[PDB]
């Protein structure tokens, strides 16, 4: 019974469980231990919440940040159904309250037992809010369509709970021994680094001849004192060749994850490259036969532990704030300790001052850190960058970090994901607390699984977000269940999409299109790709899926276009799915991430561009979904002009097209949206740098908002500019060659889009630090980032920005 699930393990996070013991790690051994039962103890916890608890975890709410309303009402155990009208103010509620007289009517004769469950989808409706606060209730609204609730009871949701049953004395300088190797001359650099910069100093070496299996024992000898090597340091190794041509690193922690400082000897299985690199990890390669190892001895000292902490317990300017001359160094750490006092929210500055490789600044830096008041979030973020390497920094900036919510959370997530990359050992504060959210809400668990599981292709992180996985699996059984039920879906679709490529190679896309649709219809894909949670949306529930209507673009990768319908979600359970497997996906979710935070700060400041914020996921290597968006053409395709149609101008094709979507007084609207969500993505792709759009990759929807799709080009990569199209210029104007009142409110809706970013500029920025952890080509220099703050303009003054900004739109509107 233990080994069925150890095997589902194993089939589910992508790699053997036996490949952990099989690896006589002792660090592995209790960080599988350690975290088995924070885990199990997490749903002890779980299957005893009450009934609303319940909810709050499998189904936590989804919420926008004086008219009336329609609303179908059921019940469970039967099909009729009462239509109502409440406005948008009243609670979930007073609909169960008027919910039940209607049938306390029917059945011939107390709403506070109860839960909305949306139809055909794993959302709830429940609380303090009012109805149009809600997600769906304000979007059902737009869309004017009639919401459809289902009066679920508290005996009902009991019963899913229920279904889910699970020291300083050393004052020489610190050396290594340099052995052997096992791959022009050999050269081997060397340097200390604690976090970004190095604690001692550059250190090369002896030369050799690439005669090599080459041996050194050269004894190498570093300059900075024992007694002054900080808790983390880390040693970073690196080997070339000259007469240069790099080949691999390797770096490793000067201490056991058990506290004392390593000796003696060991073996260092390197990576290879493309020139020395702190940020790479200090485990060794996987690829034990091809790697080439490095061996080198870490030399004796008696077993000297690193030290407990009631023993480090031991001990005008201001033009400053918010890179130095570090004659103002001095004047930081001079006077710390009434930056504690007066200035808390300068803890980064300080430590960017701290000298680590002298244990007494260190220990004095700590000793400013326990007292220190917590942090806000914004301030949390920055001290999770590489550069804050400090387990105690760390614990304090996850200690600032609880007062998350579950929201805000699942909106860094992707970022802290790819902190993850950085910590030095397994057990870190990070990803107990990770788990600790994860276990505490379905939505976070989903997500957080998804950004690990797609990435156990990768053998820097397989160990880790395997081990991690597994520990997830242990306190959630159940919710193992359902993610098998995605991964094999995904199996599938991979072998379907690997048949349809193959295939298109030899015939024509009616055969291969009418193949694919057999290959579908076998017991066994049917089984598979139907009655699953949307991997894109776990409340999202792809039930029985659409054969007839599945096709393929007939594109490279060819992409596949999965439709669905659930019979008790009706047309709001009509969805698709697009299958992609071929690109790297990771780039796209990053983009629609940051634009849909753009459009989450907008909305919080009264702007709504009506923006349109569709799911992207990646799965695995180079595998992934997107959300479809139903209801929507290319603007490419709208201005190919073609016949059938009820356009003596190309310009007005589009609007033509908008106007037959929507006619009588509906085209005002349509237009509305228009402008509004242009000028979202007009200031969401100048402010992040969104290259080569082009009317393929843009995209309209029948209300009228417009949207972008296939995000490969990324901050200004081939300066970017504003770009304002002719064409949608042309809608903006309703037809009309002069209409600048209609312009102008589009030329505003963009300078408050912009100017409401600018007062994030930070949080996008910090954000954007994390993510250099992700391995993104188009994000790892450190001015790829400076792009982000040229864009942003963050360093004028806001009239003076939006001077600025002014010039590079009135530029834009001149190409047309
Ligand atoms: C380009 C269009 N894309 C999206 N359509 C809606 N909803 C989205 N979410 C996306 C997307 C996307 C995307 C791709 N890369 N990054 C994001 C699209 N993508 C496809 C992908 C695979 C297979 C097919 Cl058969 C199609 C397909 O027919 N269309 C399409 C073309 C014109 C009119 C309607 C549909």
């Amino acid at each position: 019974v233990k080994k069925l699930i150890n095997s589902q393990i194993s089939l589910l996070i992508g790699k053997g469980l036996h490949e952990f013991d099989s690896l006589r790690d002792p660090e592995v051994n209790d960080f599988r231990t350690k975290m088995r039962q924070f885990c199990e103890e997490a749903a002890a916890h779980r299957q005893q919440l009450g009934w609303v608890e319940w909810l709050q975890y499998s189904f936590p709410l989804q919420l926008e940040p004086n008219r009336a309303l329609l609303v179908n009402v059921k019940f469970e155990g039967s099909e009729e159904s009462f239509t109502f009208q409440v406005s948008t103010k009243d609670m979930p509620l007073a609909l169960m309250a008027c919910a039940l007289r209607k049938k306390a009517t029917v059945f011939r004769q107390q709403p506070e037992e109860y839960a909305l469950q949306v139809n055909g989808r794993h959302e709830y409706l429940y609380g303090n809010y009012p109805l149009c606060h809600f997600q769906y209730i304000c979007s059902c609204l737009h869309s004017g369509l009639t919401p459809h609730l289902t009066m679920v009871h508290s005996s009902s949701i009991l019963a899913m709970r229920d279904e889910q049953s699970n020291l300083w004395s050393l004052e020489q300088p610190f050396s290594i021994e340099l052995i052997e190797g096992r791959k022009m001359k050999l050269v081997v650099q060397a340097g200390l680094f604690h976090g970004n910069e190095m604690l001692c100093k550059t250190v090369s070496s002896s030369e050799v001849n690439v005669c090599s299996e080459p041996v050194w024992k050269q004894r190498l000898e570093f300059d900075i004192s024992v007694c002054d090597l900080p808790r983390m340091a880390r040693l970073c190794f690196a080997l070339y060749a000259v007469v240069d041509c790099p080949i691999a690193w390797a770096n490793l922690m000067l201490f056991d994850y058990k506290d004392q400082l390593k000796t003696g000897e060991r073996c260092l299985y390197m990576w290879p490259s493309v020139l020395l690199n702190p940020a790479g990890t200090v485990r060794g390669n996987p690829n034990t036969e091809s790697a080439a190892a490095l061996v080198i001895y870490l030399p004796e000292v008696a077993p000297v532990y690193f030290p407990a902490l009631e023993k480090i317990l031991e001990l005008l300017r201001e033009i400053l704030e918010r890179e130095l001359y570090e004659h103002e160094k001095d004047l930081v750490w001079k006077m710390r300790h009434e930056v504690q006092e007066h200035f808390p929210e300068a803890l980064a500055r300080l430590l960017l001052v701290t000298k680590w490789n002298k244990h007494e600044d260190v220990a004095q830096m700590l000793y400013l850190l326990c007292s220190w008041p917590e942090l806000p979030v914004l301030s949390a973020l920055e001290l999770l960058d590489f550069s804050f390497p400090d387990c105690y920094v760390g614990s304090f900036a996850i200690k600032s970090l609880r007062k998350l919510t579950d929201d805000e959370l699942f909106q860094y997530l992707l970022q802290l994901v790819q902190v993850l990359k950085y910590e030095s050992y397994l057990d870190c504060e990070l990803t107990k607390f990770l788990l600790g959210r994860a276990l505490a809400n379905r939505k976070i668990g989903h997500f957080l699984f998804w950004h690990l599981r797609s990435e156990m292709h990768v053998p820097s992180v397989a160990l880790r977000f395997g081990l991690i996985m597994e520990a997830y699996c242990r306190g959630s059984t159940h919710h193992m269940k359902v993610l098998m039920k995605q991964g094999e879906a995904l199996s599938k679709l991979k072998a379907l999409n690997d048949f349809v490529k193959v295939s298109s190679q030899k015939t024509t896309k009616p055969q291969t299109k009418e193949m694919m649709h057999m290959c579908m219809r076998q017991e066994t894909y049917m089984e598979a790709l139907s009655h699953l949670q949307s991997p894109l949306d776990p409340s999202t529930l792809l039930e029985e899926v659409c054969v007839e209507q599945c096709t393929f673009m007939d594109s490279k990768m060819k992409p596949l276009w999965i439709m669905y319908s659930s019979e008790e979600a009706g047309s709001a359970g009509n969805v698709g799915i697009i299958f992609k497997n071929g690109d790297d996906l990771r780039q796209d979710m990053l983009t629609l991430q940051m634009i849909q935070l753009m459009d989450v700060l907008w909305k919080q400041e009264g702007l709504d561009l009506r923006m349109t914020p569709y799911g992207c996921l990646p799965t695995g290597d180079r595998t992934g979904l997107i959300e479809v968006v139903l209801h929507s053409d290319t603007i490419a395709n709208i201005q190919l002009n073609k016949s059938n149609m009820a356009a003596a101008f190309n310009k007005d094709a589009l609007l033509n097209w908008l106007k037959s979507k929507n006619p009588g007084e509906a085209l005002d609207r349509a237009i509305e949206e228009f402008t509004l969500s242009c000028a979202g993505y007009c200031v969401a792709t100048y402010v992040l740098g969104i290259g080569d759009r082009h009317s393929d990759n843009i995209m309209i929807r029948e209300s009228g908002q417009l949207f972008h799709i296939d995000f490969g080009h990324f901050l200004g990569n081939f300066r970017v500019p504003f770009i304002l199209t002719y064409d949608f210029v042309h809608v903006i104007q309703q037809g009309k060659t002069n209409n600048s009142e209609k312009f102008e409110r589009f030329r505003g809706y963009c300078e408050r889009a912009y100017t409401i970013l600018r007062r994030h500029g930070l949080l996008f920025l910090h954000l954007f630090a994390l993510m250099r952890a992700a391995g993104l080509p188009e994000l790892s220099c450190s001015k790829d980032i400076q792009y982000l703050k040229d864009s942003l303009a963050l360093g004028k003054t806001e009239e003076e920005a939006l001077k600025h900004f002014r010039v590079k739109f009135n530029e834009a509107l001149r190409e047309s």
